[PDB]
């Protein structure tokens, strides 16, 4: 009937990104999918418009945020950046399961506007590896890591208003742990009686 | 801290006992454990005293009820069963989650007693192989099957009380299942707040 | 020496052409790769030309079946389908397996032309959600999905012809269960007589 | 209805008993299990009778010849073993795979008496490591290890005459192969008829 | 040829013997063994004599230190323990790799002895719950633990002696970690040359 | 601090540059990347610049040999290759470990510039399939095949140059073992001392 709405954040550099990446490519568009944020951010080296982002002017943002276009949008990192109502609703009518990679100030917002979403914080195992892997993938550069590094400590103090946390530690141990998550919530009775309303119904006769 | 009471039910012959045991094999006594529970009924062949069970006269359970010793206990198929009291409260104070292996009225009755308790009913792909199952397995014997079919349907029906629902359609689907629904409750905030208090402390600082 | 042929059909929207796709993600071309088919009907959103297709006119396709370019052809869902034999016959001579995404009609038409090709059909764990992963994947429209459920009936029916049944209730057992398929069959004796002729030879000596 | 017969054969010491061994540890009772033979042989240090074997004397066997209690028996290694009918026919009666460790001559006697069997033969990557095994485990002692590997030439030699080949290189990856080969059986069409005979008859309806 | 001795120490309660006795279960006799201890210290309950260890009196083995039976031995938490040098020589003889359950000690010791050895320390997430996972398996009491808990620290110390670190903070984690190891090392070039020295031969020929 | 070299060699054909493309595949850029290559070899179908390789004249080329571009280089099958100096020395200095798909001359050049780095040499199960996976997979052509088969002889024959040995038989068996001695060298206790200086640092303490 209705999906469920995966909110997920973490200090920038803990690997979020790429865990939700690597879990949609075992996972059919028909069970799961992720949410396309619009940002004023300039894109990366080797990021396409319309896939990890929708890239619009500051312009462009402040009339959406005018005409309401967003379920939830904030300030991080000196850029604004917003998740689009129209897109969400959509696809979560059809039962698939939708993933917000957001940062804590979105997360608080759909939590009040939809309040069965569940939320998963994702801490690193030190913030000498924060700053590590941020070097370590050449998406970004030297101004933009020390800005985010210092904003590292305050975005890790909000994991406590979340459902679950990971420490990713170990890339692999990681994506088992969010893959599990998804796993076991599709095995709660609600989620689960719907799905097999066919056995049941028969179980229960002769 | 506290560990979590893990109660998991279902129609005999449903694989449930044998998938709670294929579990504790790959699962630490500090991390999981099993109750132990009193019962009237006969041992079958090649079943020791004081592991499957601790088996007990009609008399000397007569008098447990009387001395209140049991956190629950019931009638199902024919016999008396237990879950002692004294045995539960000492393993959960210790932090380790315990499997309760019992029947619906027995859940009941821990739902009322212990609310965070956490309750999974396992469902077989159809009640021809429930029959299939129990006659598969060399222990019972004819008369006590067709009893036990009579009430698998009145079982069955229970199913929607719980938590957590599992078709064991293949033993080892079934068994990632419930190794999973245990995994991802220790994902959770509450537990995951404890176990790494060391590590959160150091990342909110420098 | 030479490869084996795999088909596999399913009622739309059972979730087949995502799982061979995920199944070649980790499959080597040496070992297994999958025939592009030639088609009237109109490439939906994203869908590029010679990957998931040929996409010809329905002028082009009609001389197709005259020059007799296919080992098999059909109509299905309002539409021409094919495989090329030019294509098929080069690769199964290099020791590869190739995978056919074909109906029923086809399934029936290389079955006799190709006798040794095994064939997996795949069904949902019911017509409901059948409709529901239809409309949960973009890819389609509210008139074409109708349409194809009319026939989804009549698609299972033929379930019976085929080697192997998968009953793809939940994504990734699925996609082990097709895994499996293929990995056990190259431990058929035929096969790993061939492939380890360089041991056997040295096994049987001193 | 009825299981399956799995033959398994191989040269002592390619680790065929330990891998049949490690496979029901994962597999309940219900969907698998093994014959016990009869044998002469002296029992093993740590070996009990009645789950390893049924050690009866010389005198005993001859007898059972006599009676004609085997499905099947022969002369290996100095010594006679043998697999009685009456176990075999009951579980199979129930839908449970048996599987049979048994040596050539005892496959080929099977082959006719049961034509359905499917036979797996477990080679070693060399004869120079068939030696190091034997000597590895403590079980059995120099006399014995010269004498079996006399014939482990000429037991190799009729590898071709099974279904299926497994090289146990590497002990996790053989274990791996024959749980596939079990797994990919039970999705033949066949078998998979029965056991959702439930699910089939509601999908093809409305 | 030779096998490889595998020290393994840990802080009392990191789950280190419980890890390499999981292990064991996967793993072949003709592969991987490991070595049964002498100790004066009193056997828990539940726990056999000659599998466990062997349990001799404080002056049994102070004759054994004296004939030099130990290749290793040494004081930890107040009681004497060693590994006997008749049984690991035998059994490396055969190609076998053994495991140590030995303190930091005893790992000193055959570090001298038997330079190609590779050691593992073990260490817990946390000194809190070293102490809660003492508690939660019900071997050891109240007295006991307190005394091992004021050395734990000192233990710990050690563990940049080792050659491999495991940080056990979920049991399941840690035992792939731990396999892995075992699995690497039988991938060195050294072990590798030897176990395919048949394959080697003939690739490089025609 | 530093990361580490990966050396992987193989005769041409035995699927080393498909295997360290599927390890990529689920190993972030933080942890582990590829060196790209420069070369003068023309670029297959569906190869493009600038991500298998970087194509260059063999003009371009000799003025990279003189301005001294590369870390190695070298003529393998008719032509030249080479890795240069810049990227690898800048990733590497992030932490993150690269992999080198090169020859065993390259293998040679970097053992001694680079003495800790680590080698890993693929070998086929035998010729006959080294030939037919060439043949099996479109890239490259008749001419090609036969002049690389003619040295997978003195390739393979460098083998024992190298720190580990993968018998690639079975694509997905070898990727494991890949996966794995990564896995088991970030256990070592060099790296794990730094990834886990938080930890042990608080382990010694109260
Ligand atoms: N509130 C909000 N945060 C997002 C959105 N998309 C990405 N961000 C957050 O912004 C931070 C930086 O994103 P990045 O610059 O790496 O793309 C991350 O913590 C991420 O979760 C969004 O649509 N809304
Ligand atoms: N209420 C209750 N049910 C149990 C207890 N132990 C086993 N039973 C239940 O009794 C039924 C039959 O148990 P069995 O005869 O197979 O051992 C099962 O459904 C099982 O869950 C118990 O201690 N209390
Ligand atoms: N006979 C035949 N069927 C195919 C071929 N390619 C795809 N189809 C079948 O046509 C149906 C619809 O395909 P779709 O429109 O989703 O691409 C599916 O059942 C699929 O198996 C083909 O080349 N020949
Ligand atoms: N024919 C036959 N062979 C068996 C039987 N049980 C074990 N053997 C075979 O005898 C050989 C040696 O058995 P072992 O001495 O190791 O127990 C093995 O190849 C094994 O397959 C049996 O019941 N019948
Ligand atoms: N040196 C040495 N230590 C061992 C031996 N066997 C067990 N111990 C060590 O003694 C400590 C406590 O063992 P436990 O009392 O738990 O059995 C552990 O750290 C364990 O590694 C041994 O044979 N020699
Ligand atoms: N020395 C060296 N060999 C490489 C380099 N890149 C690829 N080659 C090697 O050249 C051989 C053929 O490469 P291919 O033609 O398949 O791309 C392989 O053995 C490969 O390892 C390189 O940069 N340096």
């Amino acid at each position: 009937a209705q999906g469920t709405l995966y909110i997920v954040s973490a200090p920038s550099g803990a690997g979020k990104s790429s865990l939700i990446q690597a879990l949609l490519k075992t996972q059919p568009l028909y069970d799961t999918q992720v949410s396309v944020s619009h940002t004023t951010r300039q894109p990366r080296p080797g990021e396409v418009h319309g896939e990890h982002y929708f890239f619009v002017n500051h312009d462009e943002f402040k009339e959406m945020i005018s005409r309401d276009a967003f379920l939830e949008h904030a300030e991080v990192f000196g850029n604004y950046y917003g998740t689009s109502r129209e897109a969400i609703e959509q696809v979560l009518a059809t039962g698939v399961d939708v993933f917000l990679d957001i940062d804590w100030q979105g997360a608080q917002q759909i939590r009040q506007k939809m309040p069965h979403a569940r939320s998963i914080f994702i801490l690193p195992p030190s913030k000498i590896e924060l700053d590590r892997r941020l070097r370590g993938r050449g998406q970004d550069s030297e101004e933009v890591i020390a800005k985010r590094m210092a904003q590292a400590v305050a975005e890790m103090s909000h994991y406590a208003e979340y459902d679950y946390l990971i420490v990713n530690d170990d890339f692999d141990t990681a994506l088992t742990d969010l893959k599990t998550i998804i796993r076991a919530e599709r095995l709660r009775m609600s989620r689960q009686k719907q799905r097999h309303d066919a056995l049941i119904s028969k179980l229960l006769a002769d």
